[PDB]
């Protein structure tokens, strides 16, 4: 799959919302992303036990944690597609060492684009959803790829 440049400047234009805050969007998309999906906060050792909105607000490792992820895959939206160099040593990570199932990055997607329809709904029309909805499912096929061809 292949997006148009239209639809990269549609990911890349509200992307530059989220970029405006990125520890702000990373504590929103991180604590939607903890509350729907429990199991990924165990994958965080250093903040498993942060159980409150309140303690997860509080936390400065959770807002690193955010402005890390958030940090990384906008450099990889800015690849427009020709990610191949920036996915390997996150598959490296994310599956032999982090441990973590492909299926929870398609549960990180989904916080994005919920906070993005809730904070940016001016720039999250009908053609940004759909191109962001191409942009996240391009990044998880090659990812996942990645995955398969270090033996995961
Ligand atoms: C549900 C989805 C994800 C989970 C559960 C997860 C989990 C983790 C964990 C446990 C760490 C190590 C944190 C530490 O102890 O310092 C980490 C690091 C990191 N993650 Fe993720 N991750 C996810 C998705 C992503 C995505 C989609 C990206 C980028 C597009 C990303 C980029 C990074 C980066 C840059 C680091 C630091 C360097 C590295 O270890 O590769 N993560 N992640």
């Amino acid at each position: 799959m292949v997006l148009s440049e239209g639809e990269w400047q549609l990911v890349l234009h509200v992307w530059a919302k989220v970029e405006a805050d990125v520890a702000g969007h990373g504590q929103d998309i991180l604590i939607r992303l903890f509350k729907s999906h429990p199991e990924i906060l165990e994958k965080f050792d250093d903040l498993k036990h942060l159980k409150t909105e309140a303690e997860m607000k509080a936390s400065e490792d959770l807002k690193k944690h955010g402005v890390t992820v958030l940090t990384a895959l906008g450099a990889i939206l800015k690849k427009k597609g020709h990610h191949e160099a920036e996915l390997k040593p996150l598959a490296q990570s994310h599956a032999t060492k982090h441990k973590i199932p492909i299926k929870y990055l398609e549960f990180f997607s989904e916080a994005i684009i919920h906070v993005l329809h809730s904070r940016h709904p001016g720039d999250f029309g009908a053609d940004a959803q759909g191109a962001m909805n191409k942009a996240l499912e391009l990044f998880r096929k090659d990812i996942a790829a990645k995955y398969k061809e270090l033996g995961y």
